[PDB]
Order: structure tokens, then C-alpha cells, then sequence
């Protein structure tokens, strides 16, 4: 018998995995063409939050 | 006993406003730095779907 | 009698499609104002997970 819960549950987490990582390679690469200056305390505060993110999935 | 249906729906909302507040912040720093221009209707269209999640959070 | 599991099935499949169709758009205004060069393989990779993401959902 299908464990909708469970199933669900995965999915979200594996969603949430899917979209920070994709976060991430977009901020990287920002950085890496100075668009965002990773001086800047504002791009720091992004670059914290993504960070947080993929450590807690 | 857990609520797991509860519970799994106020992950989602949390994790989705943490989401949407990522998107804001991301494309205020854009706008900031003129990448995307404030004043085109397609960057204006970006703006008002994350104000739209956000209020809907 | 309210229908728990599959709204909140909806609710996370219809969200996951609303956050890749902003990325989708975001990335495209990024690659039209050459912030990004669409010539290049990250950019590439950023390009097939946001479309592999928008024919799955």
C-alpha cells in the first residue's frame, strides 16, 4: 500500500534540495562575473541563506 | 502523537516563504546594480509575482 | 470531507511550478541582458535544470 506521507514528505525534501542548489550554481556564477560583489554584506546575507539552506536538506 | 499532515503542510509554507524572501532579495540587489532595469515591464512582471507569494504567504 | 494529503499534494506541485517558472524567466532576462553568456556550460547547466524542472511538473 502507496505511503502518501512518506512519499510526500520526500518529495518536498528532494524539491527544496533541487531548488537551493540551483540558488547556489546561479549565485556562484553571479559572483564569478562581479555582477554581485561578495564584499557587499547584502550578497554575503544571500550567500549565508543558500548556505543554510543545503546544510539543514 | 505526531501531526504529520500538519506538520508537513507548515513546512512547506515556511519553506516556501524562505524561498520567495530569497527571490526578493536576490532581484532587489539586481535592480540596485541596474543588471535588470526597474523601469521594462518584464522585470516589472518578476517584481510582481515575488510581492504577489510573499503577500500570499 | 476535506481532502488533506492530495490539496497538499496540489499545493506543493503547483508552488515547485511556480518558483521554476520565475527561475525560468529571471534566467532568460539574465542571458537577453548578456549578464550571463549563453555560450557557456554552467550557464548551460542552469538552462537544463530549470527546463528538466518545468517538463517534469
Amino acid at each position: 500500500m502507496e505511503k502518501r506521507i512518506e512519499n510526500l514528505n520526500k518529495k518536498v525534501d528532494d524539491g527544496f534540495l533541487d531548488i537551493w542548489t540551483y540558488n547556489a550554481e546561479l549565485l556562484v556564477l553571479l559572483e564569478n562575473e562581479r555582477t554581485l560583489d561578495y564584499h557587499d554584506s547584502n550578497v554575503k546575507n544571500l550567500y549565508e541563506k543558500v548556505r543554510s539552506q543545503l546544510k539543514n536538506n
